[PDB]
């Protein structure tokens, strides 16, 4: 079946505990598996000890720039970047997984985890899986964001991997 992945979340290096991922390899096999890979760290990269960047309450927590830890950076399994795999699935409520991007075609591994039903992103953004477990990590996280993006604690992913 389809992959289930974990991140383990710290803020200011105190447990949030676990957030665990579905992705929906079914729908979006490539996305998928660059996350799943990230996850695991088995290309000799990945998340672990990478940082939530950029956090907007009643929006989404954004995370994944493993090299700049500021949205600038990130890369893929593949390379730099990658295309949008489809739009099929949609911004449909908090909990939804989706790729960051900075336009068609940017994919690299910036990610981010709704807290709301961000329908405008719909076919500009490639959802690729959802929160089975730990929305309250989630909404720990939320809290800690700012209108700006700007998050009041570090917020560390310290552990990730790879669950079936």
């Amino acid at each position: 079946g389809n992959p289930l992945v974990y991140l383990d979340v710290d803020a200011n290096g105190k447990p949030l505990g676990r957030v665990v991922l579905e992705l929906k390899a079914d729908v979006v096999p490539k996305t998928a598996e660059n996350f799943r890979a990230l996850c695991t760290g088995e290309k000799g990269f990945g998340y672990k000890g990478s940082t939530f960047h950029r956090v907007i309450p009643s929006f989404m927590c954004q995370a994944g720039d493993f090299t700049n830890h500021n949205g600038t950076g990130g890369k893929s399994i593949y390379g730099s970047r990658f295309p949008d795999e489809n739009f099929t699935l949609k911004h449909v409520g908090p909990g939804v997984l989706s790729m960051a991007n900075a336009g068609p075609n940017t994919n690299g591994s910036q990610f981010f985890i709704c807290t709301i039903k961000t329908d405008w992103l719909d076919g500009k953004h490639v959802v690729f899986g959802h929160v089975i477990e730990g929305m309250d990590v989630v909404k720990k996280i939320e809290s800690f964001g700012s209108k700006s993006g700007r998050t009041s604690k570090k917020i560390v992913i310290t552990d990730c991997g790879q669950l079936s």
